[PDB]
């Protein structure tokens, strides 16, 4: 299990994790005071710790 982000809404994890395993990347939402997000993908917990940033500025893709 990996730890990745935390996100300001949890939607807006679902969304990410939702994409990201959309990219087949699997994360989740951690139930803490923000919508952590953890990687399953390890695999891709430095893409998903890289995504996030891309993610950020620019999400809905992954290049």
């Amino acid at each position: 299990m990996l730890m990745i982000t935390s996100f300001a809404n949890p939607r807006v994890a679902q969304a990410f994790v939702d994409y990201m395993a959309t990219q087949g990347v699997i994360l989740t939402i951690q139930q803490h005071n923000q919508s952590d997000v953890w990687l399953a993908d390890e695999s891709q917990a430095e893409r998903v710790r890289a995504e996030l940033a891309r993610f950020l500025e620019n999400p809905a893709d992954l290049d």
